[PDB]
Formats: structure tokens, C-alpha cells, sequence
């Protein structure tokens, strides 16, 4: 389930970093 974790983590990180190039 480590995954979910580890993804779950990245999903708010990149989220934030992919925000800008949305743009």
C-alpha cells in the first residue's frame, strides 16, 4: 500500500509544479 502513499505524495507536489504549465 506503500504506493498509495508514495503516489498519493506526488499527486500534491506535481500537482502544485504541473499548475503552471496548465498555463
Amino acid at each position: 500500500g506503500v504506493v498509495d502513499i508514495l503516489k498519493g505524495a506526488a499527486k500534491d507536489i506535481a500537482g502544485h509544479l504541473a499548475s503552471k504549465v496548465m498555463n
